[PDB]
This record gives C-alpha cells, sequence and structure tokens, in this order.
C-alpha cells in the first residue's frame, strides 16, 4: 500500500499519466465533436502534458511541492486547446494545494483533485456541463468521500478511476451533441487517462510505449 505520495512518486504519477495520453491520444481525438468537431482534443492534451512531463523529468525532486511547481509551470507554459487550458488549470489547482510539502496522504490526494476542479471551473468563463470540467468535478468528489476511510493511495485511486469512468459515461445524459452523434466527451476521456496512468505509478509499474 501507499500511505504517502512523495516527489519522485509524483514525478512517476505524471510520467506514466503522460504516457498513457500519450499512447490514447488518437483514440481522444477520434471522439471530439464538441464545440467543433475538429478532432483534436487528444493531440492538444498529450502536447500539453507532455510539456509538463519534460519539465519534470529535467528537475525532479523529492519534495512533492516542488515537483509540483515544476509540473505545473511546464503545463501552464505548453497548454494547447481548450482541453489543454482546462487540464493545466486543473493541475495548477492541485498543485498550489500543496506547494509546501513535503508529501502528501491520501485525504490531501483528495483535497488537491477538488482544488484542481475549483481552480479550473473558475477559469472557463462560461462552464459546460457533460465535459472534462464534470468528469473532474465527480472525480474529486469521490475522492474527499473515499479518502475519509481509506488510507491506501492505490485503493483511492482505484476507487476514483471508478467513479470518474461513471461521470464519463454519463456526460452523453449531459451534452446533447455527444448523445446525438455516439460519443463520451473527449475532454473527459483524456483526463481519465491520465488518472489511469497515474495509478499505474502508484503501484510502481510502467505504462509500455506505444
Ligand atoms: N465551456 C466548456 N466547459 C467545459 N469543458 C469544455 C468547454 N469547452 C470545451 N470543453 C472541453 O474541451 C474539450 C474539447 O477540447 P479541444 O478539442 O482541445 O477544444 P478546441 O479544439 O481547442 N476548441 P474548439 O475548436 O472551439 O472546439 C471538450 O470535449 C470538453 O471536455
Ligand atoms: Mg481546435
Ligand atoms: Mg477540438
Amino acid at each position: 500500500m501507499i500511505s504517502k505520495i512523495n516527489g519522485k512518486l509524483f514525478a512517476d504519477m505524471i510520467i506514466q499519466g503522460a504516457q498513457n495520453l500519450s499512447n490514447n491520444a488518437d483514440l481522444v481525438d477520434s471522439l471530439n465533436v464538441y464545440p467543433v468537431p475538429d478532432g483534436d482534443t487528444g493531440t492538444n492534451m498529450n502536447l500539453t502534458m507532455t510539456s509538463g512531463r519534460e519539465e519534470v523529468e529535467n528537475n525532479l525532486s523529492k519534495n512533492i511541492g516542488e515537483l509540483g511547481k515544476t509540473f505545473s509551470k511546464g503545463l501552464l507554459m505548453g497548454a494547447r486547446g481548450n482541453s489543454g487550458v482546462i487540464l493545466s488549470q486543473l493541475f495548477r489547482g492541485f498543485c498550489k494545494n500543496i506547494e509546501s510539502e513535503s508529501e502528501i496522504n491520501s485525504k490531501l490526494l483528495a483535497e488537491s483533485f477538488q482544488a484542481g476542479v475549483e481552480t479550473a471551473y473558475k477559469a472557463v468563463m462560461k462552464p459546460v456541463e457533460g465535459t472534462i470540467l464534470t468528469v473532474a468535478k465527480d472525480a474529486a468528489q469521490a475522492a474527499i468521500e473515499k479518502a475519509n476511510n481509506t488510507e491506501d493511495c492505490i485503493e483511492l485511486m482505484e476507487y476514483i478511476i471508478v467513479k470518474a469512468n461513471e461521470s464519463l459515461e454519463n456526460t452523453p445524459n449531459l451534452l446533447a451533441v455527444l448523445k446525438e452523434v455516439g460519443v463520451v466527451d473527449s475532454g473527459g476521456k483524456g483526463l481519465l487517462c491520465v488518472y489511469e496512468g497515474f495509478l499505474k505509478a502508484l503501484k510502481g509499474e510502467k505504462v509500455e510505449a506505444k
């Protein structure tokens, strides 16, 4: 089990999350119908996440707060598209919440997801439901509920992914174009890919590069 996440474990989460998103970028692109069906959400999120990953790999730290500053900076100066901007804002708020910590427990992990949701909603002038914002929000609410009785960050992250997937599968019930075309939200799918990589890293595993 994982009771605390130090800066290197967070770096691994970032690296494996980035790799899993990269592997799925074409799939996420194939779903992009909203706002414009320009087929680029996966590429946009991948480029954004890659900018964060590259900064992290070049500047590792045992201290999670310092590593988060590095990740946040990389995302924010490489954010591409509506989805990449939102992704960068989710993680800006997440990392700000832990800036002074050396390691975090499951409760602070959950609180940091929630802080990211708040930052991202405030950054978008006209939020629309059925989107990456909804999936992030539902994931963070699940994280808070579960972490209150779950010390193990692996078990917590597994639950977050279950609930984030339920939210993603519900996106067509909130956003008409998704139901009419027959897809889930592309931004939300990209976020799930990052979270799945987070889980691999928490388990000490590696995402195979495609
Ligand atoms: N107003 C919004 N509120 C919430 N999420 C949004 C909003 N606008 C876009 N998104 C998210 O961004 C995803 C699309 O991202 P992306 O394909 O990178 O946009 P884009 O191609 O840069 N912009 P556009 O050409 O105007 O569609 C959607 O699937 C949603 O998850
Ligand atoms: Mg575009
Ligand atoms: Mg697009």
